[PDB]
């Protein structure tokens, strides 16, 4: 940076702040990575400057002719990385690809099928304090109480009782894999639209590591931030046939001008996405998580699902008498950063909950492998099994400051 | 850029054309502006990759420390900037910024009077393909058929008849000042709340160069990117009392993560626009805007309202035989970039139009001044009224190309 120091040292104080603390912590929220400085530069471009509302050749502004180069490369490059027939880069975020959706096919009040939010789905599947729960009338499946894993004859009861509009699928905290084919078999049974919102798998799909959504759902919505490694941002893919209506939602429904800069930084992250060293990097991520909960388990902890499929994991603290919110302020205390996150049938509120939510694809980015998933395991059962003594917080201090330099 | 070019030749060749695009055309686009490249450093910072999820010391998420100093500088001086006693500098846009308004003190159904849309009121505020107009009722006031100010017996009328629980002040396409203070006296009366979007005419509050809507709004919507000269995004003002109520709007309500690094961008902006030197800017685009709209004058043109209170002017070409649609289009073919705009009681459609609008912020942030402003004029006088002459639009590129060297 060369004008920000002298413009505003009190913004880029904190700024350095921020850019040092991103280093010198491990950062294991599940949510997390770091863009490339490609992407950064892209975010920082003259294209903030440009209102472009309206599509590529399509808009409602002239001198759109060189934004309209980079949001259709954004568009082509999200077909090839995705297989989709149509893609939308406008989104603001994934709040909005999940609004702009529910804009497309549902009135107010129409009933939707979504992931019980204590078991793995996202706030805007249906939280009674967020937009989708207060718009439309949200029921739940859940998972199997005893493996953790999503009850497809839950999903199919709940579909055939309160006949939803809209099925979704796809998950905040979910550490298996996803069986899209049975939830559209199940949608296809009761005349139910499927979206799928693969935010965090995003980038495990476009290197094979998990199953394709967009075959099977009507819409898929995804952030660009994620597992995907790309800027802030969302997006959704659908079926040719959805096309003018999903792009109608968005714009002139739910969104005005879009964000050219961060559309820029989105097809620079699907470039990378798409290059062969972005699929060596997506399986480090996998092979990670599921070192990392090999690792947890040597240590004595219990993990919901009994390990992990892709990229994150989740610990049930319940035998070591831990509540979630306990284990990330001690972890915080050492320098490691997880979330506290609810359990499937926790018997904890979800501001204490019975456990923490883990991912690596951050911790891959910055290169860490199967050796560095053993330390922060043994560090993480250093921390959790001595919470009282400050000389064990103190070692796992340094540990954690030799892993990260 | 050091990476962008090496990574990705494609995106960086787009990004190239559009950097040199915005020096070579004469951009009048009432909505845009040229941000500062402290702005832009800020947006291309490592700050995208924090999830940050709730507010300053109430966040959901570890390692928040540094990103709240950030988001405060936001808030604070965006409280100092305009004497509002609550701030919420998360909207992703000024789409956002109002939806989470309605989302506060509306249900689905709500009535609400916002400003006639053909008459210069935004999108947001009631379009019937807008997620406004699908999810209110939406009812329109209207401006004088004469003296295209807004006709305030009218806004009393309707408020009267149609018993909003909201109004809404503020547009995209009106050219005088606005009177709050008749909108807060209409809505006490019939116990409605009052909405102020000043997205086009943010910087001009700043400098007190348009009336202050916050002492008279129980909300002050806008956008950081056009007469405030930010990075692109929508900000809420509100009374302390509505404080809670607006942040939960925006989260939990219809956002997830904030963009922190546009969030520092705002804060740079906001510190650029508490500068004397931005009070002597902001003076010059409503000095250039005056200028401008007598220089059109000059050349035969009648402008809606017959002039400027602020950065932008309306040209009624129906004098001239034009639609905005035709003018547009050969603006564009030299060099000068405006829109078509429907003027109030237009005859024409909406995709065709009988105006132009024009703003000068983005001129002025370039360095122009009265004397640039007699000679745009002069320039779209030869154009409009020579529009079959190649000749005279040759002479006109020229002089354009003159302008910006
Ligand atoms: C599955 C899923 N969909 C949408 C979002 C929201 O995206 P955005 O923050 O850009 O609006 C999320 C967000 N996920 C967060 C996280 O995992 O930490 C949190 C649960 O909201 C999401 O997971
Ligand atoms: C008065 C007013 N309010 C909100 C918006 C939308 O902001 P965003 O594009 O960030 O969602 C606007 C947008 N204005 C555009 C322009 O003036 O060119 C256009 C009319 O939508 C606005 O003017």
């Amino acid at each position: 940076m060369k004008y920000l120091p002298q413009q505003d040292p009190q913004v880029f104080a904190a700024i350095e702040q921020e850019r040092k603390r991103q280093h010198a912590k491990i950062e294991l929220i599940a949510s997390e990575n770091f863009v490339s400085r490609a992407v950064m530069e892209a975010q920082g471009s003259v294209l903030t400057n440009k209102y472009a509302e309206g599509y590529p050749g399509r808009r409602y502004y002239g001198g759109c002719e060189y934004v309209d180069i980079v949001e259709e490369l954004a568009r082509e490059r999200a077909k090839q990385l995705f297989g989709a027939e149509h893609a939308n880069v406008q989104p603001h975020s994934g709040a909005q690809a999940n609004m702009a959706v529910y804009f497309t096919v549902l009135e107010h009040g129409d009933t939707v099928l979504g992931m019980n939010l204590s078991h793995g789905g996202h706030l805007t599947h249906g939280s009674p304090v967020n937009f989708s729960g207060v718009q439309y009338n949200f029921v739940a499946y859940g998972v199997d109480p005893e493996t953790h894993v999503i009850d497809y004859d839950d999903v199919r009861e709940k579909a055939r009782l309160h006949r939803p509009k809209l099925i979704v699928a796809a998950a905040s905290a979910y550490p298996r894999i996803i069986d899209f084919a049975k939830f559209r078999e199940i949608a296809d049974e009761v005349g139910a639209y499927l979206m799928v919102d693969m935010a965090h798998i995003a980038g495990l799909v476009a290197a094979g590591l998990h199953p394709n959504p967009v075959p099977y759902a009507h819409f898929v919505t995804t952030t660009t931030h994620k597992t995907l490694r790309g800027p802030r941002g969302g997006m959704i893919l659908c079926q040719e046939q959805f096309a003018k209506q999903i792009d109608k939602a968005i714009f002139p429904g739910i969104q005005g001008g879009p964000l050219m800069h961060v559309i820029a930084a989105k097809a620079v992250a699907f470039g990378e996405a798409l290059q062969d060293d972005f699929k060596a990097y997506a399986k480090r991520v996998v092979d990670n998580a599921k070192r990392l909960a090999s690792a947890l388990q040597n240590e004595g902890f219990t993990l919901v699902s009994g390990g992990t499929d892709n990229h994150l994991l989740l610990v049930d603290l319940r035998p070591q008498q831990l509540t979630g919110k306990t284990a990330e302020k001690v972890l915080d205390e050492v320098g490691i950063t997880v979330n506290k996150n609810t359990i499937p049938y926790d018997p904890e509120s979800p501001g204490v909950t019975s456990g923490i939510r883990i991912g690596t694809a951050a911790v891959t980015t910055r290169g860490f492998g199967l050796e560095e998933m053993d330390e922060i395991a043994a560090i993480i059962g250093l921390v959790l099994k001595n919470v009282g003594s400050e000389q064990a917080l103190e070692e796992a201090r340094q540990r954690v400051a030799a892993l990260t330099d």
